[PDB]
C-alpha cells in the first residue's frame, strides 16, 4: 500500500497507523515505557513522547527542564481514570470511544490534558444531543 504523494514522493498509506499499532504493542508489553501517570490511585504506564505528541499538558511537563526527568506524574485527583484511559487509548489508536455515559468525563479530561481537537469533537456531539 503505497502511492505517489502530492509532491511526487512515495508515501506509504498504512505507515503512520502501523507505527501507532506497534507503539501500542510496546505499551501493552511494557517495553520502553518511561513514565507512570497516576489518576486517583490508578497507575497507567506510557511513553512520554506519545503523550507529548497528543497533549498540550504533557508537552509542557516534558519540555520543562525540572519535570522532564520525573518517572511518575500525578494528575488532578478529580480526573476520572475511565476518562483518562479513553484518551490514552485514543492517543495510541486514533479511536475515541465516546458514549453518552462517558462524554462529560471525557470532555473534562481532554480539557485538562489540552487536547483541543477532542474537546471540540465532544462539544459537537453534546450540541447534537440537545
Ligand atoms: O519489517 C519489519 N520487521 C519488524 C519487526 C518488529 C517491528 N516492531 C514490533 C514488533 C512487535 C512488537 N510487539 O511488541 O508485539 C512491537 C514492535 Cl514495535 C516492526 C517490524 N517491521
Ligand atoms: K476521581
Amino acid at each position: 500500500l503505497y502511492f505517489q504523494g502530492a509532491d511526487s514522493c512515495i508515501q506509504f498509506t498504512r505507515h503512520a497507523s502501523d507505527v501507532l499499532l506497534n507503539l501500542n504493542r510496546l505499551r501493552s508489553r511494557d517495553i520502553l515505557t518511561d513514565v507512570v501517570i497516576v489518576v486517583s490511585r490508578e497507575q497507567f504506564r506510557a511513553h512520554k513522547t506519545v503523550l507529548m505528541a497528543c497533549s498540550g499538558l504533557f508537552y509542557s511537563i516534558f519540555t520543562d527542564q525540572l519535570k522532564c526527568n520525573l518517572s511518575v506524574i500525578n494528575l488532578d485527583p478529580e480526573i476520572n481514570p475511565e476518562g483518562f484511559c479513553i484518551l490514552l487509548d485514543f492517543m495510541y489508536t486514533s479511536r475515541l470511544n465516546l458514549r453518552e455515559g462517558n462524554i462529560m468525563a471525557v470532555m473534562a479530561t481532554a480539557m485538562y490534558l489540552q487536547m483541543e481537537h477532542v474537546v471540540d469533537t465532544c462539544r459537537k456531539f453534546i450540541k447534537a444531543s440537545e
